[PDB]
Formats: C-alpha cells, structure tokens, sequence
C-alpha cells in the first residue's frame, strides 16, 4: 500500500526543490519532507500529480517540474497580470524502479503554501507493481 | 468497486457546498448530487480531484476548498484580470472512515457550470480498503 | 495492466485531436499517437487526465475537451489577458466498452506543446475491470 498526500507551507521562490512539509498522508512512509522527495521502495507503475499556487506581482513567471531523479518528466508553467494568482499543475504516469526519487522543482516565480491549508500539492500512489 | 464523477450545472456563487448535479459514473452510488457529498462506506485510501471554472467579470476572487467533514484538506484560489476565466483545482490522497463526508466548498466567487459539458467537475475513487 | 502518459510537441491550434506524440507511458499499447486516441480493449472503469497549456497573445480563447469516441465527458477553457499562458484541464472517471476511444480535442486556441518538455499532457488507466 503506497500512497502519499502533502501540502506546502510558506512561500517559495527561486530554484529549488519543492518540499511539501504538511504531509496528509504517506503510507510505507516514503515521501520525506526533509527532501521533498518520493523515493520509490517497489518496482511499478505509479501516479503522480501537483498543483502549485503563484502570486501575482512577482516578475511574473513561475515553473514547477515533475523529476524523475534528475530527468522532467513533466512541466508546467503559470503566469497572471495585475496582482493575480494562477496554477502550475500537471499529472504523470511513471515505471520506477527501487531507488528512484520523484519531486517537484521549483524554477523560478513565487510560489504559495500556507501553514495548513494546502493550496499546494504534492500526491501520488502506486497503480502496478511489478 | 467505488468510483464516481460528476459536473456541474448552474453557475455557482457565494459560500456554500458545490452540488456537482451532472452525474457521470457513480458506483455504488456513493455520491449525493442533492448533498454534493460523497459518503465513505469503506474504511481505506481515497483519491479525489476537483476542477472548478471561475468566470471573470466577478469581483475577482474564487476559493473552491476539498472538505473532508468540517475540515479543509485541499484548497484552491482562482483569479482573473479583464473578462476572464479560470480553473481553481486541486486533489488529495485522503483515509476515509465509514460515514466521512467528501465534498466542495465554494468560497466567494463566480462558478461556472453548464447543463451537460461540465467545465466544473469533482470525481474520485477508493485506492486501497483496509 | 492498463496505463498510459504523453505530452505534445509543437504548437497546436484550431479544432482538431490533440495528438499526444511524446509518449512516456504506454502499457498494453493502447495509446495511439498517430491519432491520439486511446482504445479500449477491456471493459471496465478508467480514470483520465489532461493538461493542455495556452498561449497568450493568440485572439484569447482556448477549448480543449476529453471525448469518449463523439460524446463530450469533460471541458475546459483556457483564457489570459497580456501576453500571458494559462491551463485548460480536467478529470474524469468512465465506464468503457472495448472499442470506445479516449482523447483530446483542441477548439480553436493557442495550445503549447514542447519536443520533449511535456507541459501538455495527457494520461489516465484502469481502475477496474468488469
Ligand atoms: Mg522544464
Ligand atoms: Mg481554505
Ligand atoms: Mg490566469
Ligand atoms: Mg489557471
Ligand atoms: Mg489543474
Ligand atoms: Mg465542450
């Protein structure tokens, strides 16, 4: 049973890995925090999505990629006028293998999280093992 | 087997539970389009995502949370400039007991639904029973 | 084992199947990206997401809807004021008979799409078999 949900907290800006720290659920407890990172314990085949809130007045443009280690696997990217929030979100479907760590980076831009409310997010699971 | 999927209708403004009356796939029939709610009648892991369109034109502020009972679990702002929409989306990997309600508030805003096209839209599945 | 994931490539604009070309995701093969449709081979439940990203400065409106063979099961507008990209996205959850095709169509609009970058996506798999 491997499972996990989590949220982000204070704001973010600049290159770097989004950690998700207002962790919902995780079970086997391999999603950390202190990483930001899925690291996967079974071959599968897995799920895996995020939505990531930025703020208007920031520049303006900000990126957050799905990794698969140290490859994209998927992108997004958000953008918005006058003083305006907006998503970057995208979902994939990946074959892990043991060892493999799977994380949203942050490229850029001003991202959102609050205490405990989770206007950004960090989920996936488990759809086959292998 | 628990799945369901619905859209919604009617534009939607003000605070109160989003009733995704345009009923797509409900297996067991779990979801209560008159409620908005969707019941857990298996304890174990759930996945669920919303999307919810935000007219613009609107003041300009649309919140659509993920409740699980009285508690906020996801959350999503939506906001737009000149005469615009948006999506206002999120999703969760929750436990679920027996009786647990799952459902969308709207906060403030404008929502848009349409009689069958379901631009707005709330689905989910149970992943794991205990 | 049912499962699949891709992104687009090039820009992507008028109406027309979205053709998904940069597949990440295939199991069973029932994605094609020569059509950009999936085929159902098992009858049975099936979750399904995209993420179509819009360009700005384009007219500004961008349609892009999930279909089961002709009937819409999902849409989503994208639409941003100066120069800026936004998301058309949604979600849903079908019951399918072998045959029926899954995919995306593109309305009118600016739709991105990168080589091998994957800011529009398209996934989804089975949940259950009847
Ligand atoms: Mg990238
Ligand atoms: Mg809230
Ligand atoms: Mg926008
Ligand atoms: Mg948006
Ligand atoms: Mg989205
Ligand atoms: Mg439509």
């Amino acid at each position: 049973k491997i499972a996990f949900y989590a949220g982000l907290k204070r704001q973010h800006e600049g290159y770097e890995v989004l950690k998700f720290d207002d962790v919902v659920t995780n079970l086997g407890n391999h999603y950390d925090p202190t990483t930001g990172k899925f690291t996967c314990s079974i071959p599968g085949i897995y799920f895996f999505t995020y939505h990531v809130l930025m703020r208007g007045g920031d520049g303006t443009s900000m990126w957050a990629d799905l990794c698969k280690n140290n490859q994209v696997r998927a992108s997004a990217i958000a953008q918005a006028a006058d003083q305006n929030y907006d998503y970057a979100s995208n979902s994939v479907v990946l074959h892990l293998e043991p060892g493999d760590e799977v994380y949203i980076k942050l490229d850029g831009g001003k991202a959102h999280g609050g205490n405990n409310n989770k206007y950004s997010t960090f989920s996936g699971f488990i759809i086959y093992a292998d």
